[PDB]
């Protein structure tokens, strides 16, 4: 172990640092009655002392001297010698160590205090009524008993059963179900009015208006078309971004003629000439939709449960008469409900499981779920295409698959500011049978009915839906069925009458009524949670995660939780429902192998089944009912309001609370450290508190230190480190100069008003549009900022006064959103100097701010070629370290920067490249200090053991408990299952200061970097608003009273942007200090309870930030000391104590999600209860279904089988898994790539063309659908399919039985090619069989689709976890839009000019007269220097032209033009039927559906010169180690009965393929497991070879086409071109692997004497660092 002190800063004491006084005010506030200054000195300056064996001598001088430095400027004599200062800290040792005992009598003082000023609530009414009553005290009179005033029952839609088959003959099958509607709508007027829920004095008044309106709307305003053209889409460029989907300009934007009315398209209509009768009828209809006051009803309503008792039961039987049999969603839940059997290979076994799921299938079909789900999904998707181009004088009459279903949409809000929503009047065809069951069910929506011939017409209320609600009605066709599918297999009744029944005889008419009145609650809350639109479903669906903990103890949860926090926000009925539910569970759990629920007698929340035989059941049901709820139907502009408004406020509390006015700095106080309650810590005892856990974790200082400077990339240069490299975001605050400012403003001449061209014309647009209302503050600016006052304001009085300008209006947010970024920037910053500042951080990259950061380091700021090739080549050119660039950055900006880099945004949080560096130090030297600690789990690498330290912590402690109980006294267990509440806000940061000073594992320089960057980042942070954000809040508060809740207050009202953000670091930011910290004070807690007298405490805990997982034993004379800490039992001892002793650690405890049990403990989201793991498998059964990317069909179907897989793992019943196949696929096909019978299907377009690959042959990027079966999906995952597909058509091309005899007779090498010859002959003269065009298909494939094609790991690092990939790459940028605002564009534009810089086509025209030149420069400066365009930086000038020579490649300018970013829905169901971009430089557009038809005719022909493609697809699959393992054991594998398995429910997945497998490639012992997996299945082993060297080939090619054109066969000279000339003979990959197949050189890397070697055939070798790189087959564990 060698020692290297990593600082210029090695002179500098932690005394001497600037903001160098608030350590004094640390110190001189750490003085106790007890313990004085000069004692508390020589601890903190000294601890050093205790670890003094293994650390070098220079490490002890070092020490030693940066302890005398701070104790002579302290003002405290110091020790002379070393032995000395350890003589004394070992006898002042009984004055720290007395601590602990004044600590237990304080937190035993703070329980004695705390459960005396309670108060106890008898039982769960009367807290329910104490809420009820304080409710009605907050607003008087809230609670109304009359069920005619409240919201809607039945939520945003409704679905009438569809009783009529609709013959279509030329008639147009959409349109004709609005003519029928129509010539319904012709009778006469016996138009009965609808009071609502029985109620006797209806106003009606608004049922004529809306009758009227859609009378009008279709009698005279609309017609049967049936000729009109459907709307098309093109994709247009945008003035901010690039690529945006719009309208056409003709066509599908004008309106036509018919007889007497305007039509647009086949669904919309206008009124734009109609009389004026007709048009007052409209417009009285419009005013309807608007073109304390709540009613909110009480839970102990008897009248509401009676009312939803009919009406739920009336929603069954409109769910019971619907005749539609065919559909896009029940042909694709059908490929797996309908024959399960495929999906599972053992499936013979499967009897019962495969018969159940088949029986729920049927019952999801006849009671009509499917088509249910589909209308949903179709309205919504009309509606939401109806939101975005609805005027006010036209209407969007909505279609789908139905027979008696329309919408009339109205005017929304296009161009998204929040709004409302879209209003929509929705018409029904209902028969006179069920007549009465439809007015029960839909009471209070119903508006108005008549009836014409054996049928009722009813026109419904209106209502309006956000966007964000269209995306949730959206996913029903995901969410329904599996809520269904669920809750059947669930409810004990529901499954076991379907167990006797057959396939034939399941129907609801040979029922009981207990099955039937289970299938209604069922039906019921399976509608009402798979499609949620409304906040107080949600707010009543996410109070229910913490009311349902059965097996508990004292956890201040059961009474106070329902009482003043609780927010009961019952608008509707049948809410009531839910809520009755949770309070029979309450009051079930009031009067009081797991078994829990056949002896309590539970019943279910959400689908009341009763004889619940297991616990998991109640935890599957309300964790499925509460995890598919959204994340948030509100819009961005509240949501970051909320999130920007948080800090404010408890920011706002701390400064009150601790006496800081609102305009100042912080510096620590004497308040922080004397243990109080809001804002602080013990003080002295945290210091021995650290001083101890420091002595306990770190047992080598020099190791650790090593493993910290050789692991975490310290002495290397920053583009080494993934986090500073990796582009994720970054921020720089990027503002338009303010003498560039009053430049532009002068140079634009009052005589150039022709030719205002350039940018500076926003510029002027921004100051006139500025001017237009803000002229108080211009003024100021154009006279304070700039030295010449009055001639910039005279001469914008002419500026303005020119007549002719392009400015409409100060419309603020519609002037922000389509204009360009700077003249937003220009119409601030004209009216920002002294108040209201801003100062916008734009967002960048991060590898663009590392690139000005090593730019800037080496004094290059002007680009120069001859500059940056003077730092040499190799591995002894110029190099820098991560540290001296981080003392780089701090000394630039400790000089008069104005503190703009602590400057964070919400964007979770965007912080700078400082602070992110800061952020690395603290971060990765304490993750190392965390790694220590066996009770830290937020050092777990990934999220795989994290069950495994929870089953340890559950085992340990139970298996103490039997080995100490039986001996000599009583023990009694107490789990804590602690959250923390405002882990961040509410956090000291001073006392992470003392975490650092006291750390051994550093260097009195390091040190006191570290503790000025922690003094800096709370001195001197601040929020900066966003500015459409910060302009909202500005014209709100102008226009009302001006008063805001903490922003206002900050931001001295609203004037500024940027408030303090001092003692609240952002979540994420310190995620392993806080951890640090956490567990600390847990073992400053047990050390705390070890000081008690006649008692034996031994503490467990596990730390992971925010979260707590505690165990405790306690032992001895338990009943003296349970009432000696004021408790009845030990949880309740534990959840007092543990609250009493973190208030001194600035831990604030909630008495919400913090529970405390014998028996059950959680942690994150894993439980497990007396030794066995409740599996919880509702997460990854919810995100199969709600969460998704949306950004492709391809990436987003290998993420969702991502939680397909999870779902497998985590014990699923076998009955929702092919409804979770059924799930995912409805998500990801439901977008873009389109459902069955659509325009982007693949089964369609493989069926027209005939391709002869078969329906579950398609591969997944080829739109394709995911069949791989139960077992390989689970082992392998979704890369699984490909292979498999790929393997099956190999083995079927060869002719072969076993993958064994394919490697055998592929491992001899004169065996392919006398194939691929065979395989040409054929083709050539009259044979090809199916196999055959099979394997054509899928070689050309292979191809044109491999995922190394058009892709570079250097540009955008990938990963390579698959084989293949999307074929289509929509470009997000067209042109050099995407490549623009870059720091490497801007130098590359300097040094080789425009003549190549603008644009693509310029640069390829250097391929066949300066840009020729130029090209040839490129590529000789390039190929001279091989090393800096395919391998990582070795140092610098392999990194700054690394940046710079990526931007001539074609390939790598497509790759950063088609980045995947995030966007939303509407966004991409409209591309995906537009006429679409193909690259970055192309004048075609053309459609996807189109697209693909060329690509698969392309890829048709044999195509020969494929047979390294061949071989390389055959390589790929067969040499596999996981693959050529896990097929062998699949194909032999016995059934059951022997050793696999012997029992039945949800016993044969987790029996016969999850252990007789981890038998297969591991060994092992274990029966039954829940299994966390190893890493990524690796199929990029071979594939990075693949890119490394395509991108080799291209740069060949790129450099050989200047000079000459040439064909084959070279004779040159110039030994480099020559032999890459040779290198590409057939596609050089042949040549790679065949060549680095015989041999196996693997030289070592120099860069001169790999070099010296040759510059193209073994050098390449050294371009992937391996070579064949065969893994081994991976540990399931
Ligand atoms: N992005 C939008 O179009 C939108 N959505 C809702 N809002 C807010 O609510 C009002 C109604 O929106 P409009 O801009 O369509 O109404 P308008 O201003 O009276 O009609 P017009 O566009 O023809 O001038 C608007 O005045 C605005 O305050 N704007
Ligand atoms: N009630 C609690 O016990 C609790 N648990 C966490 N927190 C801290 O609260 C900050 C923001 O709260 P959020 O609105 O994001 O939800 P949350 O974190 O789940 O907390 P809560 O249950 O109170 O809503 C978050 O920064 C979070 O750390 N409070």
């Amino acid at each position: 172990f060698f020692s290297h002190w990593t600082s210029k800063y090695k002179e500098r004491n932690p005394t001497e640092i600037a903001y160098s006084e608030d350590i004094e005010r640390i110190i001189d506030s750490l003085v106790t009655d007890e313990i004085t200054k000069e004692e508390i000195i020589h601890f903190l300056f000294g601890n050093f002392c205790f670890h003094i064996e293994t650390m070098n001598d220079q490490h002890i001088a070092d020490k030693f001297k940066g302890y005398q430095s701070s104790c002579i400027n302290l003002k405290i004599e110091p020790k002379v010698d070393l032995a000395d200062l350890k003589d004394h800290l070992i006898q002042k040792q009984q004055i720290w160590e007395s601590l602990y005992g004044k600590h237990l009598e304080k937190i035993m003082l703070r329980i004695r205090e705390k459960k005396k000023k309670e108060k106890e609530i008898p039982d769960i009414t009367t807290a329910f009524n104490q809420n009820a009553a304080e409710y009605e005290e907050k607003y008087p009179n809230c609670f109304t008993n009359d069920l005619s005033e409240t919201k809607t029952n039945f939520s945003m839609t409704w679905s009438p059963s569809f009783e009529k088959i609709e013959l279509s003959s030329e008639v147009d099958y959409n349109n004709a179900i609005i003519n029928k509607f129509r010539e319904s709508f012709k009778s006469s007027s016996r138009v009965i009015y609808n009071s609502p829920y029985s109620s006797i004095n209806n106003q009606t008044n608004k049922a004529r208006d809306i009758t009227n309106l859609v009378r009008l709307c279709l009698t005279e305003l609309s017609c049967d078309t049936t000729k009109m053209e459907k709307q098309e889409l093109e994709d247009e460029i945008d003035i901010n971004t690039g690529s945006i989907k719009v309208e056409r300009t003709k066509k599908s934007k004008e309106w036509n003629k018919q007889g007497s009315c305007l039509t647009r398209n086949k669904n919309e209509f206008c009124m734009k000439e109609t009389g004026r009768e007709n048009k007052t009828i409209y417009f009285k209809g419009l005013a309807v939709m608007n073109i304390h006051m709540k009613k909110l009803i009480r839970h102990d309503n008897e009248d509401s449960l009676s009312w939803c008792e009919r009406i739920k039961d009336s929603l069954f039987v409109l769910h019971n008469g619907d005749i539609r049999e065919e559909g896009k969603i029940t042909s694709v839940y059908n490929n797996y409900a309908k024959n399960p059997e495929c999906l599972y290979i053992q499936d013979s076994v499967l009897k019962t499981e495969l018969e159940t799921c088949k029986k729920i299938n049927k019952l999801c079909n006849d009671l009509a779920i499917y088509h249910y789900s589909e209308d949903m999904m179709q309205f919504s998707k009309g509606l939401m295409v109806a939101d975005r181009y609805m005027t006010k004088e036209s209407f969007k009459i909505l279609t789908t698959a139905n027979t008696s279903m329309m919408l009339l949409a109205f005017k929304g809000d296009g161009m998204n500011t929040g709004g409302s929503g879209v209003p929509y009047i929705a018409l029904h065809i209902v028969d006179e049978d069920m007549s009465d069951q439809f007015n029960i069910c839909y009471t209070k929506e119903i508006y108005s009915y008549f009836r014409n011939g054996s049928n009722y017409i009813y026109i419904m209320r209106p209502q309006r839906l956000n966007q964000v609600r269209l995306l949730s009605l959206f996913k029903t066709p995901s969410k329904v069925p599996v809520c269904f599918a669920q809750f059947s297999k669930k409810a004990n009744e529901m499954e076991k009458w379907l167990k006797n029944k057959d396939i034939e005889k399941v129907n609801v008419f040979s029922m009981t009524m207990t099955v039937k009145q289970i299938l209604i609650n069922i039906v019921f809350s399976s509608v009402m949670i798979g499609t949620v639109t409304k906040l107080s479903r949600m707010g009543i669906f996410d109070f229910m995660r913490y009311a349902g903990f059965l097996p508990l103890s004292d956890y201040s949860n059961i009474k106070e939780y329902i009482r003043d926090k609780f927010d009961p926000d019952i608008t509707n009925v049948a809410d009531i429902y839910f809520v009755n539910g949770i309070k029979k569970l309450l009051f079930r759990m009031e009067d009081l192998d797991i078994i829990g629920g056949i002896t309590d007698l539970n019943i279910k929340c959400p689908i009341t089944g009763s004889t619940l035989l297991t616990l998991e059941d109640l935890y599957n049901n309300v964790y499925l009912a509460i995890y598919m709820m959204p994340k948030s139907l509100h819009n961005h502009v509240h949501n970051l309001t909320s999130l920007l408004n948080v800090p404010a406020e408890w920011e706002l509390k701390f400064r009150k609370e601790l006496g800081f006015n609102i305009f100042e700095d912080i510096y620590p106080k004497k308040a922080m450290f004397d243990d109080k309650d809001l804002f602080s810590i013990n003080g002295a005892l945290n210091v021995k508190a650290l001083s101890d856990y420091y002595l306990g974790n770190i047992e080598n200082v020099g190791l650790m230190r090593s493993e910290i400077e050789n692991k975490e990339d310290f002495l290397s240069p920053c583009y080494k480190i993934s986090t500073l490299k990796s582009s994720k975001k970054c921020s720089q605050s990027n503002i338009i100069s303010t003498d560039e400012i009053i430049e532009c403003l002068q140079n634009a001449k009052i005589q150039d008003i022709e030719n205002w061209k350039g940018n500076n014309l926003a510029i002027i647009k921004g100051l006139i549009r500025t001017y237009n209302e803000e002229k108080n503050r211009l003024v100021e600016f154009f006279e304070d900022n700039c030295v010449n006052s009055l001639y910039l304001v005279e001469k914008l009085k002419e500026i303005i006064n020119s007549g002719s300008i392009t400015v409409g209006k100060s419309v603020t947010s519609k002037f922000i959103r389509n204009n360009h970024p700077l003249t937003v920037e220009t119409y601030l910053k004209t009216k920002l100097y002294y108040r209201n500042n801003v100062t916008v951080l734009k967002s960048k990259k991060v590898s663009e701010e590392l690139y000005d950061l090593v730019k800037q380091f080496h004094n290059m700021m002007e680009i120069d070629l001859d500059s940056v090739m003077n730092l040499g080549k190799g591995t002894e050119g110029k190099k820098h370290t991560f540290l001296q660039m981080l003392e780089f950055v701090m000394s630039k900006a400790k000089n008069v920067t104005g503190s703009v880099d602590f400057l964070v945004s919400v964007f979770i949080y965007l912080m700078s490249m400082k602070v992110k560096m800061m952020l690395y130090f603290i971060e990765h030297t304490f993750k190392h200090v965390a790694q220590s600690d066996p009770s830290e789990a937020i050092s777990i690498s990934g999220d795989n053991k994290i069950r495994a330290l929870s089953t340890l912590s559950l085992d340990t402690i139970t298996s103490y408990n039997d080995i100490l109980n039986k001996n000599s006294k009583k023990s009694r267990l107490a789990f804590l299952s602690a959250d923390q509440s405002k882990w961040s806000a509410s956090d000291l940061t001073y006392k992470y200061v003392l975490a650092i000073i006291l750390n051994p594992i550093l260097t009195t320089g390091e040190a006191s970097l570290m503790i000025e960057c922690i003094l800096m980042y709370v001195k001197l942070k601040k929020v900066c608003i966003p500015t459409d954000i910060f302009l909202n809040l500005r014209k709100a508060q102008g226009t009302f009273g001006q008063n805001e809740t903490a922003i206002g207050l900050l931001t001295k009202g609203l004037t500024t942007n940027t408030y303090p953000v001092s003692m609240n670091w952002l979540q994420g930011n310190l995620n392993y200090l806080s951890s640090v910290y956490h567990s600390c004070a847990m073992k400053a807690y047990h050390k705390t309870l070890e000081c008690y007298k006649d008692c034996d405490f031994q503490t467990r805990w596990i730390v992971h930030s925010d979260d707590n997982a505690t165990s405790l034993i306690a032992s001895g004379e338990v009943d003296k000391m349970l009432t000696d800490f004021s408790s009845s039992s030990l949880p309740e001892m534990l959840f007092r104590s543990i609250e009493a002793h973190f208030k001194s650690f600035c831990i604030t405890l909630n008495p919400k999600k913090s529970y405390a049990s014998s028996s059950e403990v959680e942690f994150i989201s894993e439980r497990i209860v007396n030794g066995a793991i409740i599996p919880l498998y509702c997460r990854h059964l919810a995100n199969c279904c709600t969460e998704s990317s949306h950004i492709s069909y391809f990436d987003d179907l290998m993420s969702l089988s991502i939680h397909v897989t999870m779902l497998l793992r985590k014990g699923c019943p076998n009955e929702v898994i092919p409804f979770a196949y059924g799930a995912v696929q409805v998500q990801a096909l439901s977008i873009y790539s389109m459902l069955p019978g659509e325009v982007n299907d693949s089964i369609r377009i493989f069926k027209k063309l005939g391709v002869s690959l078969k329906s579950n042959e398609i591969p997944t990027n080829m739109g394709g659908w995911l069949t791989s079966p139960i077992e390989p999906l689970s082992i392998l995952g979704p890369s699984s399919n490909d292979q498999i597909i790929y393997y099956n058509v190999i083995r079927d091309f060869l002719n072969k039985k076993s993958l064994e005899e394919v490697k055998d007779s592929v491992s001899s090498s004169s065996y392919l090619q006398m194939r691929f010859r065979e395989l040409k002959g054929k083709y050539e003269k009259g044979t090809l069989e199916e196999k055959d065009k099979k394997m054509i298909f899928l070689i050309n494939l292979f191809e044109k689709a491999s995922v190394s094609e058009d892709s570079d790991v250097l540009t955008i690092g990938m990963k390579f976890q698959t084989m293949l990939t999307q074929i289509i790459k929509l470009p997000n940028f067209i042109n050099e839009n995407a490549l623009n605002k870059m720091s490497s564009y801007k130098d590359f534009s300097k040094l080789y000019p425009n003549l190549k810089k603008n644009e693509d086509l310029y640069k390829s025209t250097a391929k066949n007269i300066a840009s020729s030149l130029e090209m040839e420069s490129v590529h000789d400066i390039m190929i001279k220097n091989p090393e800096t365009i395919l391998i990582a930086p070795l140092n610098d000038r392999d990194f700054l032209l690394s940046q710079l020579f990526m931007y001539t490649s074609p390939s790598k300018r497509n790759q950063l033009s088609n980045q995947s970013t995030a966007k939303l829905a509407l966004d991409r169901v409209l591309r995906s039927k537009a006429r679409t971009f193909v690259d970055i430089s192309s004048t075609e557009k053309m459609t996807y559906e189109e697209n693909m038809e060329k690509k698969i005719l392309e890829m048709l022909k044999f195509d020969l010169d494929s047979y390294c493609s061949f071989k390389t697809c055959v390589n790929l699959v067969i040499k596999d180690v996981n693959f050529s393992m896990l097929i062998p054991i699949l194909d032999s594998a016995y059934p059951c009965e022997s050793r696999k398995r012997d029992n039945y429910n949800f016993r044969w997945f987790q029996t016969e393929k999850w252990i007789p497998v981890v038998e297969g490639s591991p060994g092992l012992v274990v029966m039954h497991a829940v299994y966390g997996s190893n890493y990524i299945e690796n199929l990029g082993l071979k594939n990075i070879p693949l890119t490394d060297d395509s991108i080799n080939v291209l740069t060949s090619t790129f450099g050989t086409g200047l000079i000459m054109e040439d064909v084959k066969s070279l004779v040159k000279g110039k030994d480099s071109f020559e032999t890459e000339a040779f290198s590409n003979s057939n596609e050089c990959q042949r040549l790679v692997k065949a060549c680095n197949y015989m041999i196996a050189a693997q030289n070592r890397l120099l860069a001169i004497n790999t070099c010296f070697t040759r510059k193209s055939f073994p050098f390449y070798s050294k371009f992937n660092l391996g070579r064949g790189f065969i893994s081994n087959t991976l540990a399931l564990l």
